[PDB]
């Protein structure tokens, strides 16, 4: 009987219960008792769901109040000393590490900054960086409760035997970093210090009744130095024994084969591999399995929302079985379901035809169960036919296939992805048209939204005000924002984006080929969740998406007004993508759609246009090689397809917040980049690059208003390495999140600073 397995379950709650209780706890509205009770209710509900679905191997320890990686840091005492000085209980040290701590002045006021949040591989999840010192003393924090033991026992008392999930020692160290007081520390060097702590944990788990543990080593999908590769043998020889559970060494998101020698002689009880991302590694990883080791075949996607093709997924599982035996194969999710929304049944608005194409986390439980039944030999012909019916329906739908878009993709060529002239030529035309001063000043697009704008957006959404009346409210807010920038002397203006509530959905809703959810929430970081759009079909742009507000904003000033678009790569990366066509094709369709928009802005007199690509690094393939170099190429091509239809005197800006070669490949006239927190070398990499650059002069995610003189010095430092003729002056990013008084004196200072450089030059 081939078993089914789930690597982890989203913990947020089908009604975002976990957000609501954690935020109430942080705001003082809930007690720690109420927090802990809600966490227990969620874990019970999710274990029972899984048990009811028939899943054999059910996870525990996959729950968290903030981040599972930080949970391990608390558990092993990797807690920087600065957090321990406030008589905080362990849960509150946890939350301090994750989200910072502010305490009144007595001493000057406390503001302890959170530990760094880091992207978890190429997922859209973020973890809290494990942070280590020379003095770090790893040990089990017994008084804090031992989370994996306690949750295991909690499950067992409900009659649900689980498999605890922990991040393994190699990955945990390797993904961490040295704290500021220990900059010469290599985290992996600490392996002999942490191994005993994992061994004690594992002993305690075995003593509690856990017979198997899922031990995640996802760094096996990265390019690993040889000296790191040898550490798996060291680590797992130490851990495996009679006194601990069986270990299933678990990998996801990529290809382990370059590291196969590292895991070919381990004493573990089995492995898990991701055959959704890399089905082609099956043969080779199957080939190294020892006698009795088992193979967990990850065939239900943990990172996207499409209904699994049961035939194709069973076929992958069957190839494994043919190599190693029915007795030694498990059917699994490819990764944790952390990366999927909770339940498709919550959607109130999607048409049944489209819903039929989808499976969210709750549905994926049934999938792994049915697939394991099918390969075990049970008659699930009904479920298979029903599944094959669904698959076939999507394949043929006109929603998926738009022949006009297909025809347009064939038109893509070098000319479509190249400006009419190179930058030096273009610059001559732009100097004639705009005559911008040296050290031109600008901002990134968004400004603080009033309370009245947010109330009116709600009222418009109910028809309580007419479209005409909402437009008037938005234009009034644009006027205010333009008037402000004029009075303080900014040279290239923006409209403040009051009409936009999200950088991707604002465009998706106006594009064909997209579907949206009502409750499709995924954890991004802590209690901050995203509800990604879904790309369902071929993408096109029926009409103007942004032109009206930008033309209004340009109409009330003689200063150049930036139009403002999210780039194709970001819209793709922050959506659930199609799994039937490449990311490349999706990005090029998005590039063509955005080209119509750039073209329409230019035509309407908006001849300065910025394209925001915050998510460019985020799709970077995980290993060096052809995939990675292809991605950088198509990512740049898709941006160039969006932007290369314009006249030479039209000024294209790109905002990033990356490899300088890639930046240069976009051939933007002006770039802005987050830069206020680095190497003076990267700056010199664009010494001889003619196109212009604005390095962010202050942190928009903080609010400590820099003086005029503070700006002058930050600029003098860049000028030592960078010519004055190319330098633009701007903030790090948009100002949507900041308050007006901070915005106003900071901006006023920034301009006053630039003008001093204009006098000197
Ligand atoms: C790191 N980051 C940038 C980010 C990441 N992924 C995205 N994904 C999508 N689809 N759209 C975005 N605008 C987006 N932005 C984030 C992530 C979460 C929140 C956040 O606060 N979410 C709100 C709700 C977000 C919303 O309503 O759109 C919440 O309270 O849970 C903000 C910024
Ligand atoms: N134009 C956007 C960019 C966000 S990356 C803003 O200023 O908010
Ligand atoms: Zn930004």
């Amino acid at each position: 009987m081939v078993q089914s397995s789930v690597l982890g379950f989203p913990r947020i709650g089908g009604q975002r219960e976990l957000k609501k209780i954690t935020e109430a706890y942080w705001s003082g509205k809930a007690t720690v008792e109420e927090l802990l009770a809600k966490g227990k209710e969620l874990r019970e509900h999710n274990w029972k769901l899984q048990q009811k679905a028939g899943v054999d191997i059910i996870p525990s320890n996959d729950f968290s109040y903030y981040d599972q990686v930080l949970d391990l840091s608390l558990l092993f005492n990797a807690i920087p000393e600065r957090y321990t000085k406030f008589d905080l209980a362990p849960i509150d040290v946890l939350f301090a590490m994750g989200r910072g701590l502010q305490a009144a002045a007595t001493q000057a006021a406390v503001d302890v900054t959170a530990l760094e949040m880091v992207k978890w591989f190429d997922s859209n999840y973020h973890y809290v960086r494990p942070t280590f010192s020379h003095s770090t003393e790893f040990k089990l924090n017994t008084a804090a409760g031992i989370k994996p033991v306690d949750e295991f026992n909690e499950a067992k008392a409900l009659g649900v035997q689980t498999r605890p999930v922990i991040l393994g020692p190699v990955s945990y160290l390797y993904l961490g970093k040295a704290d500021k007081d220990s900059l010469d520390l290599e985290p992996i060097s600490l392996l002999p210090k942490i191994l005993p702590v994992y061994k004690e944990l594992l002993q305690k788990l075995k003593e509690a009744g856990a017979e198997q543990v899922q031990i995640d080593e996802p760094v096996l999908v990265l390019d690993l130095p040889e000296a790191v590769q040898s550490k798996f043998k060291e680590a797992y020889d130490a851990l495996v024994g009679a006194d601990v559970p069986e270990l299933i060494l678990t990998t996801y998101f990529g290809d382990v084969r370059p590291n196969l020698k590292a895991i070919e002689n381990l004493p573990v009880a089995g492995f898990h591999f991701d055959f959704v991302r890399v089905p082609e590694q099956l043969d080779e990883v199957a080939s190294i399995l020892k006698d009795g080791q088992t193979l967990s075949a990850g065939v239900v996607d943990g990172r996207n929302i499409w209904k699994t093709d049961f035939a194709k997924a069973s076929a992958v599982v069957q190839k494994a079985i043919e190599k190693v035996g029915k007795d030694k194969v498990v059917v699994a999710t490819s990764s944790s379901l952390l990366h999927t929304p909770v339940d498709l049944e919550s959607e109130t608005k999607l048409d049944a035809v489209i819903k039929d194409w989808f499976s969210f986390a709750t549905q994926k439980l049934d999938e792994v169960v049915v697939i394991a039944k099918n390969v075990s030999g049970e008659d699930v012909s009904k479920q298979l036919e029903a599944n094959a019916a669904s698959i076939k329906a999507r394949s043929e739908s006109s929603i998926t296939n738009d022949p006009k878009v297909q025809e347009r993709l064939t038109t893509i060529n070098e000319a479509l992805a190249t400006r009419k002239a190179a930058f030096p030529e273009r610059l001559t035309e732009q100097k004639a048209k705009y005559n911008l001063p040296l050290f031109p000043t600008t901002t990134i697009g968004s400004f603080p939204q009033t309370k009245d704008i947010r109330i009116n957006r709600n009222k418009f959404a109910k028809g309580q005000i007419t479209a005409e009346e909402y437009e008037a409210f938005i234009n009034k807010e644009i006027e205010t924002v333009v008037r402000f920038q004029e009075e303080i002397g900014l040279d290239v203006l923006v409209h403040g984006e009051p009409e936009r509530n999200d950088m991707v959905q604002y465009f998706g809703e106006q594009l064909n080929g997209f579907a949206f959810t009502t409750n499709g929430w995924v954890q991004s970081y802590g209690s901050r969740y995203v509800r990604p759009p879904i790309i369902v079909g071929d993408v096109s742009r029926p009409k103007a998406m942004t032109v009206k507000e930008s033309v209004y904003a340009q109409s009330i000033t003689s200063k150049p007004m930036k139009g403002m678009l999210t780039g194709p790569v970001t819209i793709l990366r922050w959506s659930f993508p199609r799994d039937d066509v490449s990311g490349k094709i999706q990005a090029l369709q998005l590039g063509l759609a955005l080209r119509d928009e750039v073209n329409d802005l230019e035509g309407a007199g908006i001849t300065v246009i910025q394209v925001d690509e915050p998510a460019i690094r985020e799709g970077l393939p995980l290993r060096a090689g052809k995939e990675r170099s292809d991605y950088l190429n198509w990512a740049a091509q898709s941006f160039r397809v969006a932007t290369s239809g314009v006249e030479n005197s039209t000024q294209i800006h790109s905002h990033f917040c990356l490899d300088p070669n890639h930046i240069k490949a976009l051939d933007a006239d002006v770039v802005s980049i987050e830069f206020s927190k680095d190497d003076p070398n990267y700056i010199q990499e664009f010494s001889e690059y003619p196109n212009h650059i604005g390095l962010g002069l202050f942190d928009i995610h903080s609010p400590r208003i820099p003086s005029k003189q503070e700006f002058v010095s930050r600029i003098e430092e860049i000028l030592k390495v960078y010519p004055a003729s190319k330098f633009w002056v701007n903030p790090d990013c948009g100002l949507k999140t900041r308050g007006w008084p901070e915005v106003k004196e900071s901006l006023t200072n920034m301009v006053e600073a630039a003008k001093e450089f204009r006098a000197k030059y």
